[PDB]
DNA sequence: GGTTA
């Protein structure tokens, strides 16, 4: 099981590995890149846009989060994220800011100056209750085509981050 | 693949 210590010196790699999958940090994924590249983020929900259908090009479902990790610092929001669905609104249900989001396959990229987020077709999640939260309704019922089964280790990483993003915001 | 946002 692993602590507060640990959590922030795998952050701190830059890249890091939980389970089967490799994960890059908030900050080194707001590093200015040339080129796209694929990769998969695991932060807290900083500010979220409701799902709905974009009204223009292919209007695919949308849903915004602004993601973040103890590598940002309490100033900036993080990292923008755009997910989107082609095959219906099978998008993460965010309720509140606070919640930890893993996300699986996402497009990095430059636009107007800065790194944003967009999902792969086939990107998949997992979404966590805000465990600092009184409220005990914060994890809503989730669409399931693109959920991942996730176990202990992907369960304490949640619960630290969760647990360090409220001691620098409470 | 980066329109949609």
């Amino acid at each position: 099981v692993i602590d507060s210590l640990q959590l922030n010196e795998l952050l701190n790699a830059g890249e890091y590995k939980i389970g089967e999958l490799t994960f890059q940090s908030i900050r080194s994924s707001q590093e200015l890149q040339k080129k796209n590249t694929i990769v998969n983020l695991f932060g807290i929900v900083k500010d979220f846009t409701p799902s709905r259908q974009s009204l223009h090009g292919t209007k695919d479902w949308v849903t915004t989060v602004y993601l973040w990790d103890p590598t940002c610092d309490t100033s900036s929001i993080g990292l923008q994220i755009h997910l989107f669905s082609k095959q219906g609104n099978d998008l993460p249900v965010i309720k509140q800011v606070g919640q930890p989001l893993l996300l699986h396959q996402i497009t990095l990229r430059s636009y107007r100056d800065r790194t944003q987020g967009l999902s792969k077709d086939q990107f998949r999640y997992a979404l966590w209750p805000d465990f600092s939260s009184n409220s005990k309704d914060t994890l809503c019922p989730q669409p399931m085509p693109r959920l991942m089964k996730t176990g202990d280790k992907e369960e304490q990483f949640a619960l630290l981050l969760n647990k360090i993003w409220d001691e620098q915001t409470n």
